[PDB]
C-alpha cells in the first residue's frame, strides 16, 4: 500500500494519507541546494508545497516510509514524520496529525485511529476493581500517554508568518534596496527600525498572552490510585485506562477523567459540560452495563450515562467515609479522548484585508504605465545609463507607500491597549476591526445571563383561617412577624432552617444543593439550631427520615425548647403530597398554582407539620417510618427560581436601544428559557410565543408535517403552504424552536420556512453543540455578523464560528474565543463594541490619508520629471519624517464616545463611498499644486530649471514652491481625514494630536517665513519674494476651507448623486416581506 483515505466522524474531514521517503539519491535541486535563490525558493515553496513534494520525495509504502504527507478536503496541504517505540507487533510505527494519533497495523498495513478504542479481554467482566497489578503503568502509558497537553507554539515562524507576516513584504523588501542604492541613509533606517520594532513588539506581546492564558488552563488535581493493591497519592496526569481510584476522599473536587462508579454514589453537577441547571444523582453498575460499554462512543445511552461521571465535572457531594472509602472508580477513556478534551481537539481542526491586495494590485498596474512612460521620457532625453533605472524605478515605491502597515498596527495597538486596561484580553489583534460591523449578538442563558445555581424566590403559605394562599413573602425579615408550629408561619420557618441532613464544615455547609440555599435564605446559625440572634426559639433535632426514591419527601421529629411535646416536619413532592396530608386543610387551589408556577420553568417544594404529644427517648426509635406520615397537615410552598445576574437586563436594554438584534441561544429547557428571556427583554413583555411541533410522524419521517402553535394558548396557530404569519399582542411574537425540530427543519426545509424561521427566531432551547455550529453558519449565511457571548466548553465550537468571539471563563477551554473576559457579566459587550466602531472608523481614515500620500507624492515628481529633477534628498526626509509619522500615528491617538447611537459606520472598503471623497480629495489637492506651478511659472523670475545634465541638478524655482506647497498640503489634509464627533472624542478636548499639529505648521511656517540661513543652505531652497511667500499662506489657508467644506458637504451630496446616475443583503428583504 502507498495511499490511504480515512473518514474522521467527530469532525468530517476525509483526509488522504501517502507516504514519502526522503531526498533521492542525487537531490541536487534541493531547497537549500538552491542557493542561488536562497530564501527565495524557500519563501515560494513555504506556502504551496505540491513542487515541493515533487522535487524531494518519491512514493514508497507504509512499511519503510520515513515521512507522510496529509491532504484534507479543503485541499490543504501539511506534511509531518513518523515516530519509533520499540516495545508493545516490535515497533509503534505512529504519526500526529491535528491531535489525533495515528497506529500502523503491521498485519494488514494500513493505519488506524489509535485502533479505534481499547475495551480489555480482562477488563469489565464482572470485577476489575483489582487494579494495574505490576507494570501497567509503563506498558500501557506508552500506547495512551498523558492528559491534555496541547501545544507550545510549535515554532515562532508559524505564529509570525500568520499572525503578522502580511503580503506587503516583496515590494517593502525591494523598495528598501533601492533607496539603499540610492542614497537613502536616514529613511530606510527609520523604515526598517519601525517595522521590525512593531512586529517584534506585537510577537511578544501574543506570545506572553497566550502564554499567560494557557497556564491557568492545566487544572491538575491529586488521586488516591490503587496500585498493586496499595493506596498511593500521585497527581493527576498518570492514569490510564483500567486504573481505578477513589471518589469520597474530601479533597477530590473535580473529576480526573471519564468514569464508571462500582461501589457507593454520588451527586455531581454537569451544568458546564451539557448545560442542565440541576444537580445529577449517580448510582453503580450492575455488572450488565460493564458488558453493554464501547468507549468508541459519540454520546451513551441513558443507562451508561446513569453511571458516568465525565471528566470536568464538579463533584458535589460522595458517600462519605466510614481510613477507608466507599466510591471506587474504574478509568475508561484518557486524554483528548474525554468526553471534555473531544471538543476541544475538534475545535483547532478547521483553519477585510483582501480590499488591501485590491488595492496593491491596482497600485502595481498603475506603476507599470509609470515605469513605461518614465523610461520612453528618458530615453528620448538619453540621460546617463545608469542613471535611467535608480530613478525611474523609485516610482514604483513611491506609488506603493511601504510604510502604510507599520502605521496600521501602531494604530490596532493602540486600542488594544485600552481594551486590556478594561480587564478585556484580547489573543488575536485583527479581531478589534470586526467588533465595528456587529449586526446580531448571541447569547447564552446559564452562566451568562443568569447565574449556575438555583435561588429561593420566596415563601407561600396555606393560611388555616380562610383556605386561600398568601402573597410571595420574598423576604425572612417579613416572614418572622407574619401571624394569624400550630401557626403555619413558623412551620415552615422550622422545616427551611432545620429537617436536613447538612454536614458544615466551616461555617458553610457541605451537601445537597436544593436545601442548601434554602437554608442560607432562612439565615440561622447550626444537633440543635439556634435562631439568629438579632420570639423565635431554639429548635432541636432528634432524627431524619431523609429522601427515598420511592417516596418523594424527607421527614424530621423536632422539639422545641420551649414546648414540652415534639413535632414531625416533613418536606417533599406535590405530586404524591395530597393523599399524605389531611383533605380538609388544602386550599382547593393546589392545583391551579401548582400548574400556574410548574408551567414557567420554577420549581415547587410542598412542607408539612404534624403535632404529637408524647416524645422520649424510647419512643424516637419505637416508631417506624409510617406513623410519621400517617396524617399531617400542608402548609404551602417553597418556590425555586433561575435567578439573573444583577446587571443583566440594564446592558440588553442599551443594545435593543441602538438597533442590534439579540437571540438567546441554551441548552436547557424551554419551559425556564422562554420565561428568562421575558424577565429581562429579549422577548417583548407582552409578545406572544410560537413553537413548532410535529402535527404527525417524528423526526425520522421525510414527509412529516409542522404544526406552529401558541403556548399560552393552545389551538391557536400561525401559517404553516408556508407564510410563518398569523393564520386566520399580533403585531409582536417570536418563535422558539426546540432542538429536534431544527434539525428536521435544516434537514429538510422550502427555503422559506428556514428563512422566515432564522429572521423571527428568537429563544432556541435544547440545542446541542454541533447544533449551535450548524445555527451560527446559517446565521451567517442570510448574512449576518453575529458575535456569542458564550462560557463553557459546551457551547466552544460556536466560539469559532461566530465573527467575533467572547468569553466569560479563561479558566476552562473557552479561551478559543478571540477576546477573553476577566469580569463576569454582561457589562463586557458594550466596551468591545464601542471600541470596535472606533477601531474600523480610525483604519479607514488611516488608510484614506495615507493612500493620498502617494498620490501627492506622485504628483510633485511628476510635475518634475519632465526637466529630469527630482525633490532632491532633505526635503524627500523632511517630508516623510517630520511630516507624515507625527500627524499619521497621533491622529489615532483617541478613545470611543461613551454612548451608543443608531448609526453604524461603513463596513465596505472598495464601496462607492470610501473611494469618491479619495478621488475627489486628490482632484482638489492636484488642482492647487499645479495652480501654485502656474503662479510661479510667469511672475516670478529664476523659473528656468538648469538643463539636464549627468547629475540631475535640483535648485531651481520648480523645486522649492512645490515643496512649500505639498508640506501645507500634508499638515492640512492630515487634519481634514479625521474621525470626530459622531464616533470619537472631539479633537479639541485631547492635546497631543491638536499640538503636535499646531508645532509642526509653527515649524514650517518659521521654516518659510524668516529662515534661518544655515538651513536654508542645509537644504537646497532658493530666494523668493515677499509677496509670493504671502501667497503660499494664501494657498494653504484656502485649501484648508476648501477640504473641510467639501469633506463634510460636497463629497457625500455627490457620492449619492453619481450612485442615483450609476441607478440607470439576502436579509433585510424578509423583514419587509413579513412586515405583518
Ligand atoms: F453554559 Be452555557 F449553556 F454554554
Ligand atoms: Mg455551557
Amino acid at each position: 500500500r502507498s495511499s490511504q483515505k480515512m473518514r474522521l466522524d467527530n469532525d468530517d474531514l476525509t483526509i488522504a494519507i501517502s507516504g514519502f521517503i526522503t531526498n533521492r539519491i542525487g537531490f541536487a535541486i534541493y531547497i537549500v541546494l538552491c542557493v542561488l535563490t536562497g530564501g527565495i525558493a524557500w519563501l515560494f515553496l513555504r506556502w504551496y508545497p505540491k513542487y515541493y513534494v515533487k522535487l524531494v520525495g518519491c512514493a514508497t509504502p507504509f512499511r519503510d516510509c520515513q515521512w507522510v504527507v496529509i491532504e484534507d478536503h479543503f485541499n490543504k496541504m501539511t506534511i509531518l514524520s513518523i515516530r519509533v517505540k520499540p516495545y508493545n507487533l516490535r515497533e509503534l510505527r505512529s504519526i500526529t496529525y491535528c491531535y489525533y494519533k495515528f497506529y500502523y497495523h503491521p498485519v494488514l498495513d494500513k493505519f488506524f485511529c489509535c485502533n479505534g478504542w481499547k475495551d480489555p479481554q480482562w477488563n469489565s467482566m464482572q470485577n476489575a476493581r483489582s487494579g494495574l497489578h505490576g507494570d501497567e503503568k509503563a506498558h500501557r502509558e506508552a500506547v495512551f500517554g498523558p492528559n491534555s497537553i496541547d501545544v507550545d507554539e510549535q515554532s515562532i515562524l508559524q505564529l509570525l508568518v500568520s499572525e503578522i507576516l502580511t503580503p506587503f513584504y516583496a515590494f517593502q523588501v525591494f523598495s528598501l534596496i533601492l533607496w539603499l542604492c540610492d542614497e537613502y541613509y536616514y529613511y530606510a533606517a527609520a523604515i526598517l527600525l519601525i517595522s521590525a520594532g512593531s512586529i517584534i513588539t506585537s510577537l511578544l506581546e501574543t506570545k506572553e498572552t497566550r502564554r499567560r492564558l494557557r497556564e491557568m488552563s492545566r487544572f491538575e488535581c491529586e488521586v488516591r490510585v490503587f496500585r498493586g493493591g496499595f493506596w498511593r497519592t500521585f497527581p493527576s496526569s498518570d492514569l490510564v485506562p483500567g486504573d481505578v481510584y477513589e471518589v469520597s476522599d474530601p479533597s477530590l473536587t473535580q473529576i480526573p477523567a471519564d468514569s464508571l462508579l462500582l461501589t457507593g454514589d454520588c451527586i455531581v453537577n454537569e451544568s458546564m459540560l451539557t448545560g442542565e441547571s440541576v444537580a445529577v444523582s449517580k448510582t453503580p453498575a450492575t455488572n450488565e452495563t460493564l458488558a453493554k460499554l464501547n468507549p468508541a462512543a459519540s454520546t451513551f445511552s441513558h443507562d451508561v450515562d446513569k453511571h458516568f461521571l465525565y471528566c470536568g465535572t464538579k463533584l458535589i457531594r460522595a458517600r462519605q467515609r466510614l481510613d477507608e472509602a466507599a466510591a471506587v472508580a474504574l478509568v475508561v477513556r484518557t486524554g483528548f479522548n474525554t468526553t471534555r478534551g473531544a471538543l476541544v481537539r475538534s475545535m483547532l481542526v478547521p483553519k477585510f484585508y483582501e480590499d488591501s491586495f485590491r488595492y496593491l494590485k491596482v497600485m502595481g498596474c498603475l506603476a507599470g504605465l509609470a515605469f513605461i512612460v518614465s523610461l520612453v521620457n528618458f530615453i528620448r532625453l538619453k540621460l546617463h545609463w545608469t542613471l535611467i533605472l535608480l530613478r525611474a524605478l523609485d516610482l514604483l515605491t513611491i506609488v506603493v507607500p511601504p510604510a502604510l502597515p507599520a502605521t496600521l498596527t501602531i494604530g490596532t495597538s493602540f486600542a488594544v491597549q485600552r481594551l486590556k486596561g478594561k480587564k478585556i484580553f484580547c489573543t488575536s489583534p485583527q479581531r478589534v476591526n470586526v467588533g465595528g460591523k456587529i449586526d446580531l449578538m448571541c447569547f447564552d442563558k446559564t452562566g451568562t445571563l443568569t447565574e449556575e445555581g438555583l435561588d429561593v424566590l420566596g415563601i407561600r403559605v396555606a393560611s388555616r383561617v380562610s383556605n386561600r394562599f398568601t402573597e410571595l413573602l420574598t423576604n425572612v425579615d417579613d416572614l418572622t412577624w407574619s401571624c394569624d408550629p400550630l401557626d403555619p408561619y413558623r412551620a415552615a420557618l422550622y422545616v427551611m432552617a432545620s429537617c436536613h441532613s447538612l454536614r458544615i464544615v466551616d461555617g458553610v455547609a457541605v451537601g445537597d444543593p436544593l436545601e442548601v440555599k434554602m437554608f442560607e435564605f432562612t439565615g440561622w446559625s447550626y444537633f440543635i439550631a439556634g435562631e439568629v440572634i438579632s420570639a423565635p426559639p431554639a429548635v432541636g433535632v432528634l432524627r431524619a427520615f431523609d429522601f427515598n426514591p420511592l417516596l418523594r419527601r424527607s421527614s424530621v421529629i423536632a422539639r422545641v425548647v420551649g414546648n414540652s411535646g415534639g413535632y414531625a416536619l416533613v418536606k417533599g413532592s406535590p405530586e404524591c403530597m395530597p393523599e399524605i396530608c389531611r383533605p380538609e386543610t388544602l386550599p382547593s387551589d393546589f392545583d391551579e398554582l401548582l400548574s400556574y408556577y410548574t408551567h414557567a420553568g420554577y420549581r415547587v417544594i410542598a412542607c408539612a407539620t404534624k403535632r404529637i404529644p408524647k416524645l422520649n427517648l424510647v419512643s424516637v426509635n419505637r416508631m417506624t417510618r409510617d406513623e410519621v406520615e400517617s396524617g399531617l397537615d400542608f402548609v404551602g410552598f417553597i418556590i425555586f427560581e433561575n435567578k439573573l445576574k444583577p446587571t443583566t437586563t440594564s446592558v440588553i436594554k442599551e443594545l435593543l436601544s441602538s438597533n442590534i438584534g439579540t437571540v438567546m441561544i441554551t441548552g436547557d429547557n424551554i419551559r425556564t428559557a422562554v420565561s428568562v428571556a421575558r424577565q429581562c427583554g429579549i422577548i417583548e413583555e407582552h409578545a406572544h410565543c410560537y413553537m413548532p411541533r410535529f402535527i404527525e410522524g417524528n423526526a425520522d419521517d421525510c414527509n412529516a408535517k409542522l404544526r406552529w402553535e401558541s403556548i399560552n394558548n393552545p389551538a391557536l396557530e400561525l401559517d404553516p403552504t408556508d407564510a410563518s404569519l398569523p393564520y386566520d399582542n399580533i403585531r409582536n411574537y417570536a418563535i422558539a424552536v426546540t432542538g429536534d425540530v431544527f434539525r428536521w427543519i435544516v434537514d429538510h426545509a422550502p427555503t422559506d420556512v428556514l428563512h422566515r424561521m432564522l429572521v423571527l427566531g428568537k429563544v432556541y432551547a435544547r440545542m446541542s453543540p454541533d447544533e449551535k455550529q450548524e445555527l451560527v453558519k446559517k446565521f451567517q449565511s442570510i448574512d449576518y455578523s453575529c458575535g456569542f457571548c458564550g462560557d463553557g466548553a459546551n457551547d466552544c465550537a460556536a466560539l469559532k464560528a461566530a465573527d467575533v468571539g467572547i468569553s466569560l471563563s479563561e479558566a476552562e477551554a473557552s479561551v478559543a474565543a478571540p477576546f477573553t473576559s476577566q469580569i463576569f457579566d454582561i457589562r463586557c459587550v458594550p466596551e468591545v463594541i464601542r471600541e470596535g466602531r472606533a477601531s474600523l472608523v480610525t483604519s479607514f481614515s488611516c488608510f484614506k490619508y495615507m493612500s493620498l500620500y502617494s498620490f501627492i507624492q506622485f504628483t510633485s515628481v511628476s510635475f518634475l520629471y519632465v526637466s529630469a529633477s527630482n525633490l532632491g534628498d532633505f526635503q524627500f526626509l523632511y517630508i516623510d519624517l517630520m511630516l507624515i509619522l507625527p500627524i499619521a500615528v497621533f491622529m489615532s491617538w483617541a478613545g470611543p464616545h461613551s454612548k451608543l447611537c443608531a448609526k453604524r459606520p461603513v463596513s465596505d472598503l472598495v464601496s462607492r463611498k470610501v473611494l469618491v471623497p479619495l478621488l475627489s480629495h486628490v482632484f482638489v489637492c492636484v488642482m492647487i499644486q499645479a495652480l501654485a506651478w502656474v503662479a510661479v511659472r510667469q511672475q516670478p523670475w529664476y523659473i528656468p530649471p538648469i538643463v539636464d545634465t549627468e547629475k540631475s541638478n535640483i535648485e531651481n524655482s520648480e523645486n522649492t514652491t512645490l515643496f512649500f506647497a505639498s508640506c501645507f498640503e500634508y499638515i492640512l489634509s492630515g487634519v481634514v481625514l479625521n474621525a470626530g464627533r459622531p464616533f470619537r472624542q472631539s479633537p479639541l478636548e485631547t492635546w497631543p494630536f491638536l499640538s503636535a499639529v499646531a508645532v509642526t505648521l509653527i515649524a514650517t511656517l518659521l521654516m518659510l517665513l524668516v529662515p534661518p540661513y544655515w538651513l536654508f543652505e542645509f537644504m537646497q531652497l532658493t530666494w523668493m519674494s515677499w509677496t509670493f511667500k504671502i501667497t503660499l499662506i494664501a494657498f494653504g489657508f484656502v485649501y484648508f476651507l476648501i477640504a473641510w467644506t467639501g469633506e463634510h458637504y460636497l463629497f457625500l451630496w455627490l457620492a449619492r448623486f453619481l450612485g442615483r446616475m450609476r441607478q440607470r443583503k439576502q436579509r433585510k428583504l424578509y423583514k419587509i416581506v413579513k412586515e405583518k
